[PDB]
């Protein structure tokens, strides 16, 4: 009986052009990054973040760090 699965490997957070996984806050029509932070919580899977943001008051969406010469990209991960 190899232990070799039983000591699983560090979780990979949203892989994307994101590649993190925060939680933030979005306007009325639907379009701003409010108040955009890392999500203190136990990540253990796809719903486990959702309920990581909705713990606080906010949504799961994955943004990506800022770049002067463009806009600020996030989306929720299959639509989490």
């Amino acid at each position: 009986s190899p232990a070799a699965m039983e000591r699983q490997v560090p979780y990979t957070p949203c892989s994307g052009l994101y590649g993190t996984a925060q939680c933030c806050a979005t306007d009325v029509l639907g379009v701003a990054d409010l108040d955009c932070a890392n999500p203190p919580a136990t990540l253990a899977n796809a719903t486990h973040f959702e309920s990581t943001c909705a713990a606080i008051g906010q949504r799961a969406r994955c943004c990506v760090l800022p770049i002067l010469g463009q806009d600020i990209l996030c989306q929720t991960p299959a639509g989490l």
